[PDB]
C-alpha cells in the first residue's frame, strides 16, 4: 500500500521489518537467528 517512509529495505540480510499483530506495532524480525526487536540491527 501507499507508504512514504520506505525504510524496510535498509536493514541487513536475514532481518525483515514487520508489524506486531497485537495492536499493529512496527518492529524488526530476524528469521535467520529468531531475534526480533524495535532496536535497529547492525549487520
Amino acid at each position: 500500500g501507499l507508504e512514504h517512509m520506505a525504510d524496510e529495505e535498509k536493514l541487513p540480510p536475514g532481518w525483515e521489518k514487520r508489524m506486531s499483530r497485537s495492536s499493529g506495532r512496527v518492529y524488526y524480525f530476524n528469521h535467520i537467528t529468531n531475534a526480533s526487536q524495535w532496536e535497529r540491527p547492525s549487520g
